[PDB]
């Protein structure tokens, strides 16, 4: 009586994702009672167990026909111990392998059923055109990250025989361009660093493949500290910036623009004071020029007061497509009186439906025990206990970043909160980020999923 | 309106047999009306049609994952012609192909649905453990043939969705050993040529693999023209020959012996003359020694008279498991009076049930128009129109031999008569000899299925 168990996967029938490279796992035997005498059991492959697995679990899998290299298959179990040595399995990818899920059973002489997912050129097996239920907006810092990593990130939704895969993000924000004065000191202009220039300059390689995979790709525009910005433009300056943004979006085939309201370094006293009214007039002008292309707003603590009320009849929430904050790893509910976690009323935008507000914008930082309690607490209490279910439609991730030492814990969770609420809590569907675990996955701190190639 | 058809196969859905080697075929377009103008069409692969084929024909096929190399895919149809050029298709075997029957639809962009049977290491896909209805006995001339060709010959039984494969033979007779006088001329001794010595000396390679797939393997023992044989032995000579045969079967893991009563060159007038009583006495002693191992008898014109009668209370038909004749390509009915084909009364063995008698023994020789009419006539009239149904149990093929120029016609027929009667006539099941057609098949006169390797 024992259990052939996977060392690196809690699933009793682990599902490995094979994206044109080899995959591997170690398996071991776990006896119910300690071994009396030292015995050596051997693991072997028994592909004749496929049809029985299929009939029971409703699957239609085919035996994995590629080379499977089992090393240290002699499971030595020392006397007095309950868990044997670890055999190592490496599944070998070959281009002859068709894209599907395969089944390779392993027997001890219990049984562990390994399922291998051979990906197609663009997506894993069982990818569906069924769209994501919520809006997942992701940032990419073009200084450290390839925008095309979004086309390598998927959710594993459901359990067999109803397994489906979808892209983890629906909108991708590209960081960044900036607003600066021209050389003459009169007009604003958009400045592009070397990295954001290469991505835009080769959009058929970086932006257009994302769009073919169902992504809306926007350009984030921030401030460059010269005192000119979205909230203090005059009439002539505004027409310039609206024209340049309109041109930029059509020029490089972008789907919209993200207005990041920070790093403008506005002056506190003078004639060009930043106002919410100016911000409303500017976005209204931008909406007229770019039509149905997306406008999103990233509110910060440097944002102007008065967005809670109408400015000259304009409500910013009515003109923008989405809006979120820089209050990372915390759920911001501006519509909650006597909010136990904190008063988020400064983040109230007039005319903005709760469905257009990313209440949770997450970043890849390590969090304390109190920070983790506040995060999970503000998430569950506002969406489930307080009834603010309309705050589960937009989830924002400020920079999909490389997982390194220290941020491994937050790296596993800061992309799954959107699907956790919408799929696991609000429905029955289990969500899982793919390719996360395993060598070469996103959670491998010694690998890069989609690295920068310029 | 047109028909995409195969040149070498008249079936709409050709079933190609892939046994760890590549398989190929040519196709063409046949228009229902001549080409008004000169046009060129192109053929392609549409694995989406796999589903509708499955639903219509009740199959569970999966699209073929291997590489299909199509050449001349542009079909040139000159004006006034109804048939386009030929396109060549090669289906590539690879170790990454699991054993199954795969479907590969081919479209002109009518449809030709190709079915690929990727064999396992031992049998084609859809091989069944269901045993053969009749007993098919096959000889193998070890001087020209490898005994393991029997592990490559199958019957394709039925139609889809009720397709199955069985081995075409149940008993294999290995030619041959000889009985000669010892140096002093007082004892019989078994003699082995260089080829039959190698087969027995490496029975783990040649005999045992046949028995694993369910073959009963016997050794045929004839005469060497030295005047000593099964029918003139005394008491001391009989014990010696019985001992060495019992020893031979035990030594090489054989399942029985075939007593071929020919080429002994018995004396016409003298002291130790051949008699049917002597033969009955020797076989009775062989039955006691080898016990449940098989004794079979091949009667010839050189066989002794009186086998129709009980010799000293012994009936040879009671001690032998099977019996047949050397009267090739003609059904022999010794129990039928006023036989229109021929009086076969001299081939009658006392106490032999008809279910143990192989009335038809086939050999790979070309037949005249009259000889073929005698063959088909005697087979059909005796078993079906005269009601000798018990003569359909045992069928014999004397030397499964290489098909060459001149015997292509008899090559296709002389292995399927037993299945034609028992499966096609007496049941609804359709029989096909696999792997017969195609390059490398048994009917390819420029290839050897399982050749000699010694």
């Amino acid at each position: 009586l024992g259990v052939l168990r996977s060392a690196n996967y809690a699933e009793d029938n682990p599902l490995l994702e094979m994206d044109h490279k080899n995959v591997s796992d170690e398996c071991m035997l776990t006896l119910t009672k300690p071994a009396e005498q030292t015995i050596t059991y051997t693991v072997g492959i028994d592909k004749t167990l496929v049809g029985a697995y299929n009939g029971k679990n409703g699957t239609n899998y085919t035996p994995f026909p590629g080379d499977v290299i089992l090393t240290n298959e002699q499971l030595k179990l020392e006397k007095g111990k309950q868990e044997s040595s670890k055999a190592h399995l490496e599944f070998t990818y070959d281009k002859n392998l068709a894209s599907a899920i395969y089944l390779l059973p392993l027997i001890v002489k219990q049984t562990i059923y390994y399922r291998i997912n051979v990906w197609d050129e663009f997506a894993p097996a069982e990818y569906t055109t069924e769209p994501l239920v919520f809006t997942h907006i992701g940032y990419i810092d073009t200084e450290n990250m390839n925008p095309l990593i979004a086309n390598k990130l998927f959710y594993k939704l459901g359990r067999e025989p109803h397994l489906s895969y979808v892209h983890a993000f629906s909108v991708i924000n590209l960081l960044t361009a900036t607003v600066k004065y021209d050389q003459s000191g009169s007009m604003p202009e958009i400045s592009y660093n070397k990295d954001i220039s290469y991505v835009l300059g080769h959009a058929k390689k970086y932006i257009m493949p994302l769009q073919a995979q169902g992504h809306k790709v926007c350009l984030t525009i921030k401030g460059d500290g010269q005192g000119i910005g979205f909230s203090n433009l005059n009439a002539t300056q505004s027409q310039k910036l609206v024209y340049d943004i309109r041109k930029c979006l059509e020029i490089y085939g972008l789907d919209g623009v993200n207005l990041y309201d920070e790093d403008f370094s506005y002056k506190k006293e003078g004639d060009n004071l930043p106002s919410a009214a100016n911000l409303c007039n500017f976005v209204t002008a931008l909406r007229q020029a770019i039509d149905d292309k997306l406008i999103t707003y990233a509110m910060t603590e440097e944002s102007a007061s008065g967005l809670d009320q109408s400015q000259n009849g304009i409500e910013l929430g009515k003109i923008v497509d989405y809006a979120w904050t820089n209050q990372f790893n915390r759920l911001v509910n501006p519509w909650r009186e006597d909010n136990p976690f904190g008063d988020d009323s400064q983040w109230k935008i007039a005319g903005l439906e709760q469905t257009k507000f990313g209440a949770l914008t997450s970043t890849l930082k390590s969090l304390s025990q109190e920070e983790g309690e506040l995060m999970e607490g503000s998430i569950f209490d506002n969406i489930l206990d307080a009834g603010y279910m309309d705050l589960a439609n937009v989830f924002v991730v400020n920079s999909i970043a490389k997982v390194v030492a220290g941020v491994e814990t937050q790296g596993a969770t800061y992309l799954l909160w959107g699907a956790l609420i919408n799929y696991d809590v609000l429905q029955g569907i289990n969500p899982e980020l793919v390719p996360g675990l395993g060598k070469g996955g996103y959670l491998d701190i010694h690998s890069d999923l989609c690295p920068k190639d310029w």
